[PDB]
């Protein structure tokens, strides 16, 4: 029985441990979102360059997570992870649709655990996802959100037009 | 088919998204070995540090293969990766063994591939390989054969003593 | 008989300087495909400049053909130049399209170049190659690949517009 | 028919073409004459240095040429380069002799430009000749008589070592 | 049985120690070279600079040899270095002739081990000579031809005089 | 007969020459010692590096020797150079144990030329000998004898632990 563990529930702490393994897949899925935009025929550095970044920053969110476990006295448990949805990522558009889903559901997960800690009264596990987790996502998706916006816009008028446009003046 | 692919067949592509794999899932392993160590039962954090050091190289082993991958024309394919092998990693000695062991199984691999490029007749394969790859692979082996010894040297006297002065003045 | 020569075959030697005409002949090609994009009436200056530095890149590749030959005991012999495949470039994508062929016909004299030095036991001249020539002749054929891709994605939608999007934003 | 063609006549876009050619192959000569002195069994760096510096100066007339050529609404047409009138270039005094030759050639050339454009009243063609070419063909050929007299002075003497004692004290 | 060894064969362990034992036997003679050249009868301080120093870039050899024997997992063996072939070491082109013999032994005894290497399918080897032998073998040999033609042409003239001039404005 | 030399023996000619060999021989017993504390199971790098620099130290007093030698006119004469006493060298113990062997042989073979050159009524030479030689013997015996009793009180208590502590702390 761990020398530092005070109220901090098993349910939490298998909890944190999937969502290590969700942030883990996602900057997996960031990974190969990457690499597909660095294809020669694919060919958008802004793009590649954006996905990439946010596969550092989910490995960053892992990371912080698997810390804390440690700090509270858990035990961090890795399970395998399944390769990301698609091989290939179709158009700019499809892609920030995609990571828009897939951020939506770091969210939930987030805010499914903020309710679990709630409901086991504990106010660190609370204030940790609010400091670190809660609101880099909402900036995240809002700027999602933008970046959708403003392709739908490009593609909509003509659409490799628009793609390149939105990659070297916004990316 | 690709514009700019040539010189580049198929096994090799193969062979370089297997290699992938396996680089990915070291990394894995090390992020697992370096938590390890950072648990308040266990507690040495030149060993953890150590390991998740090695955690970011596999990651950048993994990302100069995809770009080269890309480089050639060649179209990188993710798998699900694999828990690592154990949960829990005993004393410094066993996690060393354990790392040499899978550093051992990665030098193969590149060993394998730089032998498969060279009946391919691919001396980009075998330039690349050799340049970021072999030697850091054999520096790296030797580095953690001399950590080894020192370790086993230090704990076939005092165990835990020997393990507290190797994390606290080698690592 | 050279002071100096030692394990360098007069089929090398020979491979060698033909090797050299073929980048002399680039050169020119490049010099001819900038001043095209000079005239008044094509005016793309980013394009003109791509392929000056390229002439001036493959002038530097014979160079240092002609400084190796010349250290390995060999002697230079020069052919006369055929001038460049064309008077008039067409538009940004007939050049890049005309400028990869180009170079993956460098490429494929250099692995041809490599296979003989390996079939002659020839070590120097394969890492010479490998060192100087076929690294660059890969990053530089996928940067011309993205290019194209670029160029075409632009050109499909509105092909002058297009066109001039490309040099003042990507070149 | 050029948009901003004005006082350019044919006769003197196909005589700019016809220098550049020579002005190409000039330089391909001085490229052969710099690495003939690189030879191990030559070996005198500073002469192989003083017509490599002269390869690129007349790159430098060749391309500010075709610039005019341009600038002028003219169009730039590349015919083959015969290869240097020989392979090997004998001794210091034969090789200067042979590039004064050279020089001469390309200064009546030249003088006759001039005096076509003189011919067409083509002022501004004139001044261009006057202000980039017709004042570095003389300085150049005075230094390259300079040095002649000098090579002689001391091969008259002792042909080896005044072949030293020039290049390590002038050149 | 080493714990780091991997894909190194007895065969190469053996021509690597003999390979030492050369680059040290051929730093000896180099120092011979120097300190003859310091004798007040002799008198070439510019010849014993380049001499003792390249004793110190063979001694600097046989370590480098001696560090990837280890890294390797390979055990160094040291066997009686035999004294320089000679004790006086004559006129200037006596002695780079001598070096130059030297030399052309060392780098055949580097081709043959790349050889071997390569017939053990033993790719570390094989980059491991490439990268820090076998171009500054060819480098240096080069250098020595044309010193060897320059001393010679000096010689040929007035002997004496010769020599004093190739160590003042060479060397 | 030399032009310089003046109250030389050819008895100190000589064992100035035996004392040149002497000192080669330590420089070699000692890269040998320091490569040995390299190996992947041995694993001392302090202690390496310790004997690694005596090997340069080593090799300075031969060259000094060998100046002297010319400055008084007396003639270099090598002779070969036998290989270090043992291939393995133990323990930390062993070593310094061996090394002071080896440094008390060549102090003595010191004072031995000393009462040579007393003897010969050569007083640079022993002027020579006292400066730069004699003090460095007995400053660095001093040191290895420090070093012995604090590794010999060191691997009484726990043998492992002792030598890794003297390495990490001492040198």
């Amino acid at each position: 029985s761990s020398q530092i563990r005070q109220n901090y529930s098993t349910e939490v702490e298998a909890a944190v441990n999937r969502l290590v393994n969700l942030y883990l897949r996602a900057s997996y899925t960031y990974l190969s979102l990457g690499f597909y935009f660095d294809r020669d025929d694919v060919a958008l550095e802004g793009v590649c360059h954006f996905f990439r970044e946010l596969a550092e920053e989910k490995m960053e969110g892992a990371e912080r997570l698997l810390k804390m476990q440690n700090q509270r006295g858990g035990r961090a448990l890795f399970q395998d992870l399944q390769k990301p949805s698609q091989d290939e990522w179709g158009t700019t558009p499809d892609a920030m649709k995609a990571a828009i889903v897939l951020e939506k559901s770091l969210n939930q997960a987030l805010l499914d655990l903020h309710a679990l800690g709630s409901a086991q009264a504990d106010p660190h596990l609370c204030d940790f996802l609010e400091s670190h987790f809660l609101d880099e996502e909402v900036k995240l998706i809002k700027k999602m959100g933008d970046h959708l916006t403003n392709i739908q816009r490009l593609v909509g008028s003509q659409a490799g037009l628009g793609e390149y446009l939105f990659e070297r003046l916004t990316l």
